[PDB]
């Protein structure tokens, strides 16, 4: 009864860059978010894109396959929405 | 080992004034995003604010004194990220 996900953090042109670098492996995550923040916070650094996946096994693919370059923050978890 | 979660979808600017309200309403919550949508599905009213809370029960102190106008979709869940 989840979904699997990935956030990534970081600063936001670095993570629309990787928006262009993973709209090549689109048989590899479910959806992306546009690029958001928790308000207040991003004084930072502290912009986020998250993606959904159908299970974990595409989001270990997804991982596997997609470099993620060190300026960003990568945390895996899940939702119940 | 979770946050519980609201979720408000519906129109962006709908949502917009819905937080004007509910930034009189700081205690209620713990963070609130910006405004943001899953990329390729928001060519309708698909625009989204993610609510982070402390507890369950700060949650339904949220949803009980916080009216959110029927154009809004109200989904509650959990996140662990």
């Amino acid at each position: 009864n989840t979904t699997p996900i990935v956030e990534l953090k970081g600063d936001a042109n670095t993570l629309k860059c990787l928006r262009y670098r993973f709209k090549k492996h689109s048989t590899l995550y479910t959806a992306v978010s546009s690029t958001w923040h928790w308000t207040g916070h991003n004084v930072k650094k502290s912009a986020i894109v998250t993606l959904t996946y159908d299970s974990e096994w595409q989001r270990d693919q997804f991982l596997s396959q997609v470099k993620i370059p060190k300026t960003i923050t990568v945390s895996t978890g899940f939702m119940s929405i």
